[PDB]
């Protein structure tokens, strides 16, 4: 409350780790459906359906002018790519193991790098 604060967490490298993260996210091999924002006019359904695109490049972009205010902002991101995947396509597909793998690399990463 008003004058009582938790002990002062130094958020100062922050960005620059989530920036690795991402980098390492960027460059898994299973990144390829992510990296780029689905096209919109070439995909069916996916306007209508996908209330909130979000893609690896997008992310990029928003953590470089300074568009995230905090690292629990940035994962929501992160994991909306995933969430989406999620809605759109079949778990026994390429695209959809992509998904849940590439997850669970974040998942470590963030849980070995903040947690």
């Amino acid at each position: 409350s008003m004058s009582v604060k938790k002990p002062k967490r130094d958020d100062s490298k922050d960005l620059a780790l989530c920036s690795m993260i991402l980098t390492e996210m960027e460059t898994h091999e299973d990144a390829w459906p992510f990296l780029l924002p689905v096209n919109l006019k070439l995909v069916p359904g996916y306007k209508k359906v996908i209330k909130k695109p979000m893609d690896f490049s997008t992310i990029r972009e928003k953590l470089s002018s300074g568009q995230y205010p905090n690292l629990e902002t940035f994962a929501l991101d992160v994991r909306l790519v995933f969430d989406n995947c999620e809605t759109f396509n079949e778990d026994d597909s390429d695209i959809g193991r992509a998904g849940h793998n590439m997850r669970k690399y974040f998942e470590k990463k963030w849980t070995d790098t903040f947690k």
